[PDB]
């Protein structure tokens, strides 16, 4: 199998795919909150679900969208950086630690965001998860630059 | 050519690139709507196009942005999942079906969103397109986990 | 090293990673602006930083978010297109020009956006950067289609 193209690749693919699924979970929750709070973004949606007054914003829906947006600001870059990093021959354990810190940090971020946990819990989880991303980015820079 | 690295790869690259172009089409439409409705996000844009009163929101511009945002929530994960999936040796026809369902579902989603089609047309197209994504995600999980 | 899988790959990886770092810079600036202007998205953040009145929108924060959103609309597609394009055996110099135009255009875009530069400076930088993306997309289409 091509999953074994590099020793770190299976771990990367596991963590990344779990994170994509975690984003889908946020999308599912968003839809459920819209229905429960009757807060739809579009007049055509609202008319199907009780009337035009239900085309409206809701703080919980907005919170869900912020969590999803933050995921797009952070998880998408990881999908790129982690994939490339997997092929740079990093120490297997060190690579695992990079991926695990990101996975744990981001799952915790979503829990802290949607669960409305006190500050600075969410901020800390964001910062923690960005650390391995910064690390991988710099490593890719050096490897790319030296092969120019 | 490296497009033939796997039997499913050409089909994946065709569908994905068409979807990226489809997102660019949404960006183009957004710009056109801003100009036609004179609804700009920035004061510097507004002053160039008639005066400060044109720094304002517009429902059609907001709708365009929602379509583009939903694309980012769905097409970007597909770019990752579909690429990885292409190298897992899936049945060529089965892989084609995954990619085609996503392509058709997402093009239909944009038509339903921007065309303001009645509910639940847009919701159905979203759900249909997410099915092959869920399928690919699970397959990657099993392959990654078993190579740990 | 696997960075030399294709002659254009090192240049692509350099430009892409710099652009990811440039997006992280926007995220950092956004956080700094929120703190300076005391404009937080969440009640729990506001209570930590002076009181509930600081859960509020701010034009500079909104501008930062627009720059970041536009990055997600443009840089993320480049990460995909440029990676694939690197393996299609393009002329090394021509490939470098594609990547450099995108890098320069996007850095200029962020400067023009956050610096509130007069129209049409930002619009021009956006359009300039999209040109190599359109070019790569079409090239991938032809290569993918011909291998079906
Ligand atoms: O009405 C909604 N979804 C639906 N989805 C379906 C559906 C989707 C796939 C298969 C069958 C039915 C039938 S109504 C909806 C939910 C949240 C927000 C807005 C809307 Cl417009
Ligand atoms: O004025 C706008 N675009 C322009 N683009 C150009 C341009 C771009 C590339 C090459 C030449 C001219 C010249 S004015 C604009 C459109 C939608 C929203 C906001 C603005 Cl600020
Ligand atoms: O208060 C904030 N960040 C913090 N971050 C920390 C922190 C993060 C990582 C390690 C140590 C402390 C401690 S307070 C904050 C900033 C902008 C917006 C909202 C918030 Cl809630
Ligand atoms: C990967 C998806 C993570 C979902 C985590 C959701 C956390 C929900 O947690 C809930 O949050 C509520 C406030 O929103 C609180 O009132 C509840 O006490 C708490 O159980
Ligand atoms: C890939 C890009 C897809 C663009 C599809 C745009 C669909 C436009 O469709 C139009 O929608 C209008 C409402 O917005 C209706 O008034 C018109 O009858 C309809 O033609
Ligand atoms: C990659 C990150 C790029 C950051 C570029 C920030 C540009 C800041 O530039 C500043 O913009 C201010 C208005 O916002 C002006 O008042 C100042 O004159 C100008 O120096
Ligand atoms: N787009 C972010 C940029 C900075 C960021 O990601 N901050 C973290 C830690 S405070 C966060 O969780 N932001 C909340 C959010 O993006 O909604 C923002 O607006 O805050
Ligand atoms: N971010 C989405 C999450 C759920 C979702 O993607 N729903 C589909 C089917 S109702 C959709 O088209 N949402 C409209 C949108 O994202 O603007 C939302 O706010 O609705
Ligand atoms: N989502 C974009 C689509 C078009 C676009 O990307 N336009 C460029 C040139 S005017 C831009 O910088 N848009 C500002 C933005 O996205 O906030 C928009 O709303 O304008
Ligand atoms: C907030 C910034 C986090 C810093 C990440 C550190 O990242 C480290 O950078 C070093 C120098 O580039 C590298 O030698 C090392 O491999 C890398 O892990
Ligand atoms: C809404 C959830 C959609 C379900 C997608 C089904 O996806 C299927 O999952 C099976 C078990 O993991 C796999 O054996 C199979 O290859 C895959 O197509
Ligand atoms: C706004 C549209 C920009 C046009 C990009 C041009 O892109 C060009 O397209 C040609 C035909 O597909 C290709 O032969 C060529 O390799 C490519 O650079």
């Amino acid at each position: 199998s091509l999953v074994m193209s590099s020793p770190a690749l299976p771990a990367f693919l596991l963590c990344s795919t779990l994170l994509v699924i975690k984003m889908y979970v946020v999308a599912i929750i968003t839809g459920q909150v819209r229905l429960r709070k009757k807060a739809f973004a579009n007049p055509e949606d609202a008319l199907r679900h009780g009337g035009p007054q239900y085309c409206r914003s809701d703080p919980d829906v907005e919170r869900c969208l912020r969590a999803h947006r933050n995921d797009m600001e952070t998880i998408y870059p990881f999908l790129f950086l982690g994939f490339v990093y997997s092929f740079l021959g990093p120490n297997p354990f060190v690579a695992w630690m990079h991926f695990l810190v990101f996975l744990v940090g981001r799952v915790a971020h979503t829990v802290a965001y949607l669960g409305k946990l006190r500050a600075p819990i969410r901020s800390v989880t964001y910062t923690l998860a960005q650390l391995p991303c910064a690390s991988m980015a710099l490593q890719i820079l050096w490897e790319a630059a030296r092969h120019l």
